């Protein structure tokens, strides 16, 4: 069912919060016991939020491997995604580390360090060119090279060196900076707008180990960012795009994270996102 058609229909109805209990009713559950081990209490921001066990990301370190942050393999779209709480003081170390050990190209940023009035993530990288940051637990040193900044995002390129080898890798932040405090965006046109952005940096394709995606949770806005991304590449490659269903693509990227999607107003926003991206997938 053309997904347009679906949309209007659940909008004239008003059952938007009852397809998103179907979602949340037919979700994957799998064990999290890693996360849940005593050790671990401090790397964790919100309780209720865990990587399952089978695709959690491991640091490469002997100590304590365990970073709340999760691989999402895409078979049929051939992308992969990282999802990841927004980094805490004392996981600021550990975020730099997964990106150095995973290759990736872009960190994307959906949320604001604080939001409401309180902290949603630590102030993770450097603000001014001559105030570098080191990281003493994981020897790493991050340096600001240069800073765009526009009207619904800003763009920096940051230069992350291994003190261990002397190696450096350029590395890119896409940050989101107008997602308001509640409710979803109005008009999809700027998520859209920063969604392309990030895809012409390079940083979503398979030459590069995955993209690093967060909010403050790293499952709501984060998950609205991967479904779109994912739904709009399959309308692309498929010889019927009517064919991609954003129900079941959600349901699929929900066996390698929990809670992807956290109200019913994301999900409308990621139907509407959706179609309006399509049209420039079918060709504008």
């Amino acid at each position: 069912m053309e997904m347009e058609k679906e949309f209007e229909q659940i909008d004239k109805s008003g059952s938007w919060a009852a397809i998103y209990q179907d979602i949340r009713h037919e979700a994957s559950d799998f064990p999290s016991r890693v996360a849940k081990l005593p050790k671990n209490k401090n790397r964790n921001r919100y309780r209720d939020v865990s990587p399952f066990d089978h695709s959690r990301i491991k640091l490469h370190q002997e100590d304590n491997d365990y970073i709340n942050a999760s691989l999402i393999k895409m078979e049929e779209a051939q992308r992969s995604y990282i999802l990841t709480q927004g980094p805490l003081p004392n996981t600021v170390g550990h975020f730099w580390e997964m990106v150095w050990e995973q290759k990736s190209r872009g960190v994307v940023m959906l949320n604001r360090v604080m939001e409401k009035g309180s902290l949603k993530c630590a102030q993770y990288w450097p603000q001014k060119e001559e105030k570098e940051m080191i990281f003493e637990d994981t020897n790493l040193k991050l340096t600001l090279i240069s800073e765009d900044i526009k009207s619904y995002y800003t763009v920096r390129q940051l230069e992350l060196e291994n003190l261990t080898t002397q190696e450096t890798r350029e590395i890119l932040h896409f940050h989101y900076t107008t997602w308001p405090d509640f409710g979803v965006p109005e008009s999809p046109a700027s998520f859209l707008n920063f969604l392309f952005k990030v895809r012409e940096s390079g940083s979503l394709s398979p030459e590069h180990g995955p993209v690093v995606v967060h909010c403050s949770a790293g499952i709501g806005r984060s998950g609205t960012f991967c479904l779109a991304d994912t739904c709009l590449l399959l309308m692309d490659k498929r010889k019927d795009p009517s064919s991609v269903d954003i129900k079941k693509v959600l349901l699929e990227m929900r066996k390698f994270r929990m809670g992807l999607i956290q109200t019913a107003d994301q999900l409308r926003f990621s139907y509407l996102a959706v179609i309006e991206g399509a049209k420039f997938i079918m060709g504008d």
